[PDB]
């Protein structure tokens, strides 16, 4: 598996606008919401759950990188795998998107797979 | 269990105004005090104890996130479970509230369970 | 045991003014010096030694919090247990005080036991 | 092996201009892109994969230092070993360079092997 | 053993001027270069190797502290044990000094052994 697999979705020119940390089923988790830097489109919500999904091994690196990009407000590409989380009230509050990578974005390209 | 269970309480548009770190019964712990950004309401105090309560697995993430939000002074939602901590002098100094999540707020927003 | 036990001493309205990191007997340790925010009184010197004293479990959280409050320069209450360290040259350089907690202070009170 | 082996390559007077974090084959990884501080030359890309290559033991230190130099924007020397990564779509997106060290640079010399 | 052993050397009123991170013999390492705040004297170089020397247990704490003092540029006392590293290309690039402690300095004294 790879962040860059074409079975994963991605959204360019996004800004991490919200950050949440919590716990579910003995597992710390975090969620982010991102919006287009230019104000178009609809928001993206993605979460990482420490003890769950094939992406669990990168939980710490993703949380640290999310905090970093959240704190600068820079434009990034968010990479997700859709339809991962399954507890309905969790998905309702957040989404079923697993966060699988984060890329900085230059003026006219993003530094990550497409 | 989940941060967003309806048996947990939450408080919105709060600012983390104080932070304490200590040890009790061989456990590092931390506590926070939050006040409404606009000066209304009554202060909220919540604590996390590494090694105690069902929320112990999320101690590190919550301590890191509390420090982050403390440093920015931004408005947040604090999620708690009431009536958890026992030692009466500890409760009297701080509270019996376990900290169970932290969410950012964007203009009385709050990105977390509701 | 608890940071707030009345067998521990505390000092309010202090600022962390020096920081040292070293190793002794295979243990990383750190020490801090605090002074009253108004410059009155005598400095408080306290140390934490990674594998030693009943306060060993909180070494990492105390080191991180000491660095945090040192870098902000904000007023704090420092909590210590006296007469812990024993190596004379170490005690003469620093002190015998074990660091057992750190509380942020407002202008009117400190967020911690007293 | 050593960062400074003459079988590694290095590039001086660079600035870390992009940063990406993801997961591949159960390993967190990160990649950076660097460009000449003075606008000359061609960009350099290098990656570190947490449990792959001889350089895996330094994954955390390299990620922390890459983030540090990325956030300061200061001039650095980047050290790489060529032709390490092999998944073609990964190499196409980033490169086959393994990141093996990072050195601060003054206006005249870089503090690292040469 | 102790940072303050009289068999260790130290240099007061120094500023950390350069920082390098790499790997040698499967171990992360870092080096720092320091110069007198007054711009006098010869530079001091010292290195820490995770996994090597009796000071290996404090590698993480010294790296974190070196990074901190590097970012502030404040005056510090550097504590070293001479003649520890022996790979000649390494020593010639950096030095044989093992870093064994870091102390903040005021105007009257540095907060560490002497
Ligand atoms: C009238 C019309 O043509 N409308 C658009 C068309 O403009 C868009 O084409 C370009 O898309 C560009 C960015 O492409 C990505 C991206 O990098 O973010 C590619 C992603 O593969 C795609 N992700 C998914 C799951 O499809 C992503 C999203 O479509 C997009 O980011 C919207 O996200 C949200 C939640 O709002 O876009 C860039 O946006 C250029 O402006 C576009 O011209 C086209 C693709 O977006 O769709 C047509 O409807
Ligand atoms: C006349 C009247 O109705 N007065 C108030 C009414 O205005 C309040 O409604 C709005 O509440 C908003 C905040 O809502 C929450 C919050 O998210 O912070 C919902 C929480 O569920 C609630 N938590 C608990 C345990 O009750 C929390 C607290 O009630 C509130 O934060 C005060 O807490 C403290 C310690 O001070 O409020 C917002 O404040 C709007 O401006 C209000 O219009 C309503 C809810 O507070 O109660 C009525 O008594
Ligand atoms: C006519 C001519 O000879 N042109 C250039 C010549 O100017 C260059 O000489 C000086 O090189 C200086 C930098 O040296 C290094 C470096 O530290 O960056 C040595 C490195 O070993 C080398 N790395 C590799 C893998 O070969 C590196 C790269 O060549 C260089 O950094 C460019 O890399 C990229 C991706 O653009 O240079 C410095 O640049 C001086 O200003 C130069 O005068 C000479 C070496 O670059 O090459 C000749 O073609």
């Amino acid at each position: 598996e790879w962040t860059g697999d074409n079975t994963n979705a991605y959204y360019s020119d996004e800004v991490i606008s919200e950050l949440h940390v919590g716990q579910i089923d003995t597992s710390p988790y975090f969620c982010i919401k991102t919006v287009k830097a230019n104000g178009s489109g609809t928001p993206v919500v993605a979460c990482a759950v420490s003890k769950q999904s094939i992406w669990a091994p990168s939980f710490k690196e993703l949380l640290d990188q999310a905090r970093y990009f959240y704190s600068t407000g820079q434009s990034v590409r968010i990479h997700v795998q859709k339809n991962i989380w399954t507890y309905p009230l969790f998905v309702n509050t957040f989404s079923a998107n697993a966060l699988v990578g984060l890329s900085s974005c230059s003026a006219t390209q993003c530094f990550g797979p497409k």
